[PDB]
């Protein structure tokens, strides 16, 4: 298995969701960026794995579930099988990464992308190891009911640039946003 990563878009007041929808108007190029980063695998003959909680999975419109060209794993203790269209189910983040080491996935998975929601972000972010955060800063306040966990800048270093990540300010639908990459290793 390659690198472990979170990827998120977040408003200025830290909001990542409002009733399981985007707090902001849909940004098509911001979504393109999400699909590119998560789908692109270095290693030939492998796909990236995406890991998400159950609410995050059910927040995706049906036409976009599973995320195509990526292996989809949902986290849940209540579910007893992967939801319709998903590939894998695990009880917890720890268990999902342990699986990634079994024979049915060890040779299949390149990068792992945690795509939410806020409790799965929080445990990944607080767990020791090499982890990057791909964070889009939406530079406006948007009403939200779910939030990104605090980024501890003592541990996470913001990278001065990163291949395939535009560094300058973007704007769609009248909303300015920018891409950032953070990296810890502890
Ligand atoms: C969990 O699945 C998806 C989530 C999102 C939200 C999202 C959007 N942008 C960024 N940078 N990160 C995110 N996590 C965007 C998506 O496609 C644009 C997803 O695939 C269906
Ligand atoms: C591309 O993936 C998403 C797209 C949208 C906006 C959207 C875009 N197209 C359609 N048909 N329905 C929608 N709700 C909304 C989302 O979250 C509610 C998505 O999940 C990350």
């Amino acid at each position: 298995v390659g690198s472990l990563n979170c990827i998120v878009a977040v408003s200025q007041n830290m909001g990542i969701g409002k009733n399981g929808d985007l707090p902001w108007p849909p940004l098509r190029n911001e979504f393109r960026y999400f699909s590119r980063m998560t789908t692109t695998s270095s290693v030939e003959g492998k796909q990236n794995l995406v890991i998400m909680g159950k609410k995050t999975w059910f927040s995706i419109p049906e036409k976009f579930r599973p995320l195509k060209g990526r292996i989809n794993l949902v986290l849940s203790r209540e579910l007893k099988e992967p939801p319709q269209g998903a590939h894998f189910l695990s009880r917890s983040l720890d268990d999902a990464l342990k699986l990634t080491e079994q024979p049915e996935l060890a040779n299949k998975v390149d990068m792992v992308w945690i795509v939410g929601g806020s409790s799965v972000y929080k445990e990944a972010m607080n767990h020791p190891g090499h982890l990057k955060l791909f964070v889009t800063r939406i530079m406006q306040d948007f009403e939200s009911d779910t939030f990104f966990p605090e980024i501890d800048l003592e541990k996470y270093k913001l990278l001065p640039e990163y291949p395939g990540v535009l560094s300058d300010v973007q704007e769609e639908k009248g909303i300015k946003y920018k891409f950032e990459v953070y990296e810890k290793n502890d």
